[PDB]
């Protein structure tokens, strides 16, 4: 097993996966690491098993059809994983916790959004469709672009959104296009 958390790259109280060499802090893993369960398989292993059980799940999909899927167990798991992939980028720190807005020449967004709020929403099963989750995720970056305007800090929103969008396309096997 690794000696650092796969998500935040720090040592600490880690839980180790029984089917691969990754380790996690308790609340870095999504869902939070389960109390008992021996053996324990992490989210990366569980996502890999889904593909192995149904190889055709990797054939290309249209984004519009993906978004309308109901949040059944396997879609729930894929959203958890995609959220996890965002938290794996160190730049996610800027978007994790509840923001505030007081900048000369800007007004705060009508609907603030942050990664820990989306984490809670998934945990409490508040999204009925994939679209719910993806809308909130995109809203995080949109709110950041609009607020920071021409400050170069707007780029952080672009950069973390690109991580989100690449992972979305990979996890949900969106049809490759030019
Ligand atoms: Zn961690
Ligand atoms: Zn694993
Ligand atoms: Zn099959």
């Amino acid at each position: 097993n690794s000696n650092i958390c796969e998500v935040c790259n720090k040592w600490g109280r880690l839980f180790c996966c029984d089917t691969c060499p990754r380790s996690f802090h308790e609340h870095c893993h999504i869902p939070s690491v389960e109390a008992n369960k021996n053996p324990w398989s992490c989210i990366f292993c569980r996502i890999k098993t889904i593909q192995e059980r149904c190889p055709e799940s990797q054939s290309g999909h249209q984004e519009s059809e993906v978004l309308m899927r109901q949040m059944l167990p396997e879609e729930q798991l894929k959203c958890e994983f995609l959220l996890l992939k965002v938290y794996c980028d160190s730049k996610s720190c800027f978007f994790a916790s509840e923001p505030y807005y007081n900048r000369e020449g800007s007004q705060g967004p009508q609907k603030p959004m942050w990664l820990n709020k989306v984490k809670t929403s998934l945990n409490e099963q508040m999204y009925t469709r994939v679209e719910g989750f993806v809308q909130d995720m995109r809203l995080i970056f949109h709110n950041h672009k609009e607020f920071y305007r021409e400050d170069k800090f707007t780029r952080l929103g672009i950069q973390v959104q690109d991580i989100f969008e690449k992972n979305f396309r990979n996890i949900f096997a969106i049809q490759e296009t030019s």
